[PDB]
């Protein structure tokens, strides 16, 4: 299934430009200008990467724009290929395939004000949403940002202007996990209808969920981009046999289950590619699977798996499919 049989969009990228040190700004935009399908504060879309790969990236723009999608990338030297792919593989002009935009990570409505928190590359939902609170100019917001230094932190210019200094509070830790961030003193009290939103490292992200166990239930909000790259020393081909189908195919060291059954036509349910969205969880009926997600508690480790990032510790598994 390509990814025009799959409804994605033919854009074109209008500008790439490097903006930190491993982190590149792309403008996405119709070839013929016409307006893109419209999105909110929180949204993802997902490219289809020069390597054939498909991979999620969250919208920063402001969102009453309809004339460009705007995405910062962060090259991923340890990751899987696909970031390595977009980031050096691409140029300005190059038509992309985009899925639409998914409204996944929302603001909420009835919340008087807000404090965003994010890690790193984790700016992007964080962004689009300080973005469209300053347009819709009505609530207020506060949004902490921590990167190791200048140099690595994605649009550290335009969060110092004078623009946004008294809203965004920047916290560099230079590599040392010793110069924490005194996060207690901004969660120590909660104000009413005040939600919280964090997009980082799994471990700011527990962080923040262990300074909130007091706020009020449904007040705390996370995002995650996926899985600690695991690829442990390599990865290996193995097999995979299908139940109901009666098929099976040989999936290479460089391409994920995922992939390679949607190159057969097997239709999988789909969206985030990164073991964190749940949808494309498969039942194994054999097997010993190396899990890669985000999902799956020890409870079904044995029984499923999602394709989309998980691999095999045995030479082959048997999915119900
Ligand atoms: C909801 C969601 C949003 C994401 N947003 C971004 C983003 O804005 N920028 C980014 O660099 N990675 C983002 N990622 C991670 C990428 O999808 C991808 O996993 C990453 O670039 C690593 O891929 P690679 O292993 O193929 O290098 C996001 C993942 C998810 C699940
Ligand atoms: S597609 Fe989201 S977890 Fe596999």
């Amino acid at each position: 299934t390509t990814p025009q049989e799959d409804g994605f969009l033919r854009l074109k990228i209008a500008s790439k430009e490097k903006i930190a040190r491993d982190i590149w700004s792309f403008e996405l935009t119709d070839p013929q200008g016409a307006p893109l399908p419209p999105f909110e504060a929180g949204a993802n879309l997902t490219v289809a990467v020069p390597n054939g790969s498909r991979r999620t990236y969250s919208l920063c723009n402001d969102s009453q724009e309809r004339n460009r999608y705007v995405i910062a990338v962060k090259r991923d030297s340890n990751g899987r290929g696909g970031s390595i792919s977009f980031i050096d593989d691409t140029s300005e002009g190059d038509a992309v395939e985009v899925s639409l935009p998914r409204n996944e990570f929302p603001l909420d409505k009835r919340a008087k004000s807000f404090i965003l928190v994010a890690g790193g590359i984790g700016i992007t939902p964080m962004l689009s949403m300080a973005r469209q609170l300053r347009a819709e100019g009505l609530r207020s917001f506060r949004l902490y940002y921590l990167t190791r230094d200048p140099e690595g932190t994605a649009f550290f210019d335009e969060l110092t202007s004078d623009e946004w200094r008294s809203d965004v509070k920047i916290h560099h830790d230079h590599g040392d996990p010793t110069k924490a961030f005194d996060f207690w003193s901004v969660f120590e009290k909660s104000k009413p209808a005040q939600h919280v939103y964090c997009c980082g490292p799994q471990a700011l992200m527990d962080t923040v969920r262990d300074m909130t166990g007091h706020w009020p239930s449904g007040t705390v909000h996370f995002e995650s981009f996926g899985a600690t790259n695991t690829n442990a020393r390599e990865n290996t081909p193995f097999t995979v046999r299908l139940s109901r189908s009666g098929t099976s195919f040989e999936i290479p060291a460089n391409r994920s289950i995922l992939e390679v059954l949607r190159d057969a036509n097997v239709r999988v349910p789909s969206s985030c590619e990164s073991g964190t969205c749940g949808s494309c969880k498969t039942a194994l009926c054999s097997g010993e699977a190396d899990h890669r997600d985000m999902v799956l508690r020890d409870d079904e480790k044995g029984t499923q798996i999602m394709v989309c990032v998980s691999r095999a510790k045995s030479a082959e598994l048997v999915l119900d499919l």
